[PDB]
């Protein structure tokens, strides 16, 4: 818990290592104080995969869902706590909930209005992606190359380009490779 915990996953230091899909999910969670089902699973299983413990996960999700008065803790406990405990096996289930790889993420239903799951290299417009990539300090030539991969359907190559330019396809591998470059 020294490094990955409910508080540190909101730090710029740790979150600088998140790939775009995780950044998007964290932003939707921060703004809306909620995530719909597919995004709850994609993010909660990614965070489990980077080492967020069961106790710290329940801190993280209960604090994020009840933030700014969005819902009471009683409502969180009645309507969401079981779901997060289930993802960690804490009610005894033996379903294998491993973090989703990129192919799994891409194969989930595409996000509609109000959804933050998926892969931004596919799901975002080029203008949204360009603005996001500019905020990550990429230049026009870099953005054009990333968008070229996106237009070709090569989303994991686009993501790999972003990793290289800012420093099996899997968000947790992106995180681990990026975090190792801070150590
Ligand atoms: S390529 Fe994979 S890790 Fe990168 S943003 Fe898309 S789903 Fe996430």
């Amino acid at each position: 818990d020294d490094e990955i915990n409910a508080q540190s996953v909101w730090s710029e230091e740790i979150s600088s290592n998140y790939p775009l899909c995780i950044k998007n999910l964290m932003e939707g969670l921060k703004k809306n104080h909620h995530l719909r089902y597919y995004g709850r699973q994609q993010l909660s299983l990614f965070l489990k995969g980077i080492g967020l413990s069961a106790d710290e996960a329940l801190k993280f999700w209960s604090e994020a869902f009840t933030r700014n008065g969005n819902m009471t803790m009683e409502k969180f406990n009645k309507e969401y706590r079981y779901s997060f405990r289930h993802n960690y096996g804490l009610e005894g289930n033996r379903i294998n909930y491993k973090p989703w790889d990129c192919h799994t993420i891409l194969s989930k239903p595409r996000p509609g209005r109000g959804d933050y799951h998926g892969c931004p290299f596919r799901d975002w417009s080029h203008e949204r992606l360009s603005a996001e990539l500019r905020s990550m300090k990429l230049t026009q030539a870099q953005i054009i190359s990333v968008l070229d991969s996106c237009q070709k359907g090569e989303y994991t190559i686009a993501c790999t380009k972003v990793f290289e330019m800012t420093h099996i396809a899997h968000p947790n591998l992106y995180f681990e490779r990026s975090r190792q470059l801070q150590k």
